[PDB]
């Protein structure tokens, strides 16, 4: 039950590794300079290791029971399709690892003769073994975050567990429509993958006005992929066994799951045997619809033993949201120990306990917030937001390594309404472009579960779609908001939204010299930063619609 068996071999990198950046030119400032922003690296790969291992004691009851039953009689009314080899290849990532077989991402894209023909051979493989385990390798991630000292020391690289290219195309012609199908089938408005910013924002007030005395929760398990059992991954592919299915897709989702999904042994990059998983790899197609799944199924249970009363519930994943009836402070409590009681039983314990909470304001749902501002008429306008630290220390790295993926321009799309993005992404990268002078060049940013790219002079009309013209126009920022991204500026030793305000006047008379689209953005994305605000009417956008 123990959720990895190393061997002791290391788990390496591939390519020289920095964790420490050299120069940073978004906590710039004349007198003022710091660099607090680090990346994780496979040097703590065994300090994550030894985190993520432990023994899983899981015991099911009735309650249990129950929630799936119901949640198998929700997926026996979908209905999927196996994909063909070319929808598969066309759904592979441009520059994905490449196969161990003479091939990448490229060829498998351009359909070539080695590519195709390898996927065919694994693809009749996988009809042939449901039993010999398949090989992955596993690595250590490598993500910024800015130090936070009252907060502890650095973390630790998250292992990746993926299994080869040629494996990764078979499981989309298996599994991929399911995959876009099944949890919104099962789950409904709880599943939390199918809201754009303004849809969350709308589910969690509605969720909040519902209820007569509103107290809701974040739940945190503590290393969610680690927590999955092996019987969890089996019931998972019972709950997709329980869709209509032609016969050949039930083969090889079965084969997947006992060969995959269910664990296998790792290797890392230099091809050493490295350990055997027993829980849930974060590299495989079903990862994010199994953590939701079994998330909900879990919580569901829990909820009903703990008798949480009227639970509405948003789940991402690992990430999982309650709000219900308050039944008073001291009950609110009790419940929530028993909800967390019991989903330890069901091997899903907390990594930091659980506690009621009665300002929607607070309460984290898929990394982010619900706040409130005004409008250009002065009324109440809600919008999605989140702690700036992070992406803000992301945006300054990707400013001195500027990678073929950016994050900032994503976080500049999708928080566009929050005064973080406004007075420090917008003038930091706008600065950066005209500097470079690369505005009208098209940019890679990373939306979840698809990559995107665009061009930052669009980046109006895409806002004005995507958040509408508020986004534009919203001021009088909570204090809990101006008091966090305060606080993301000191610990990234950036300099303080005063400043800010002072240099947005800046680059936005610079945009508007240069003129055409130049000027659009800088008369609209900086309008808050005059005082003579200009008019700002509707534009051309209603040419456009996003998938994510
Ligand atoms: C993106 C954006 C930026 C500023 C504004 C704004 O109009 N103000 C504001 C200035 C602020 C400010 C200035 C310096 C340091 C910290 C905060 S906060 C604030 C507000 O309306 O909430 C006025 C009080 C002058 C509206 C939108």
């Amino acid at each position: 039950s123990m959720s990895y068996s190393w061997t002791g071999a290391l788990i390496t990198p591939c390519s020289p590794e920095e964790e420490k950046l050299p120069i940073n030119p978004l906590s710039n400032s004349l007198l003022r300079y710091h660099n607090k922003v680090y990346c994780t690296t496979s040097k703590s790969a065994s300090l994550r290791a030894k985190k993520v291992t432990f023994d899983r004691m899981q015991v099911l009851d009735a309650y249990y029971d129950s929630v799936l039953k119901d949640i198998k009689l929700a997926a026996s009314k979908v209905s999927a399709r196996l994909l063909t080899l070319e929808e598969a290849c066309q759904l592979t990532p441009p520059h994905s690892a490449r196969s161990k077989y003479g091939f990448g991402a490229k060829e498998v894209r351009s359909l070539s003769g080695r590519a195709v023909n390898h996927i065919k051979s694994v693809w009749k493989d996988l009809l042939e073994d449901s039993q010999t385990p398949i090989p992955t390798t596993i690595m250590a991630k490598n993500e910024v975050f800015c130090v936070d000292p009252t907060k502890g020391g650095k973390k630790a690289a998250r292992l990746i567990v993926y299994p080869d290219l040629g494996v990764r195309v078979c499981e989309k012609m298996a599994l991929y429509d399911v995959t876009q199908k099944l949890p919104q089938a099962v789950m409904g408005a709880s599943y939390g993958f199918q809201y754009s910013p303004a849809q969350r924002v709308e589910f969690l007030l509605k969720a909040w006005a519902e209820k007569k005395d509103p107290m809701g929760f974040s739940y945190d398990t503590r290393c969610f992929d680690s927590t999955v059992t092996e019987r969890d991954i089996r019931t998972e592919e019972s709950i997709y066994q329980a869709c209509s299915l032609p016969e050949e897709a039930r083969t090889a989702i079965h084969s997947l799951t006992e060969r995959l999904y269910v664990g296998g042994p790792m290797f890392n990059s230099k091809g050493q045997s490295c350990g055997y998983r027993r829980c849930r790899a974060s590299g495989v197609l079903t990862t994010s619809m199994g953590n939701t799944i079994t998330c909900y199924v879990k919580a569901l249970a829990a909820c009903k033993a703990a008798g949480i009363v009227a639970p509405t519930m948003l789940v991402c994943g690992d990430d999982l949201v309650v709000i219900s009836e308050s039944q008073g402070t001291e009950e609110d409590e009790r419940n929530l120990r028993a909800f967390t009681e019991a989903m330890t039983r069901y091997s899903a314990p907390p990594g930091d306990p659980p506690r009621p909470e009665y300002d929607l304001e607070l309460i984290t749902s898929c990394s982010s917030n619900v706040s409130v501002a005004l409008g250009p008429q002065g009324r109440r306008r809600y919008y999605l937001t989140r702690d700036p630290t992070t992406p803000i220390a992301r945006a300054a790295w990707e400013t001195v390594r500027h990678s073929p993926v950016n994050s900032w321009l994503g976080n500049i799309i999708q928080y566009a309404p929050t005064i973080w993005v406004r007075m420090v992404l917008m003038t930091h990268f706008f600065s950066i472009l005209m500097a470079q002078d690369t505005l009208d060049q098209n940019l890679n940013f990373e939306m979840y579960g698809s990559v995107y790219s665009v061009s930052p002079l669009d980046l109006p009309a895409i806002i004005e779609r995507l958040h509408g013209l508020d986004a534009f126009s919203l001021h009088t920022y909570t204090p809990h908001e101006l008091t966090r991204v305060a606080s993301a500026l000191r610990k990234l030793g950036a300099p303080p939204l005063r400043a800010w305000k002072s240099r947005a006047r800046a680059v936005r008379a610079s945009l508007i010299s240069r003129g055409g689209r130049a000027a659009v953005c800088g008369r609209y994305l900086f309008n808050w930063a005059v005082k003579t605000k200009l008019k700002l009417t509707p534009l051309p956008e209603a040419r456009l619609l996003d998938l994510s």
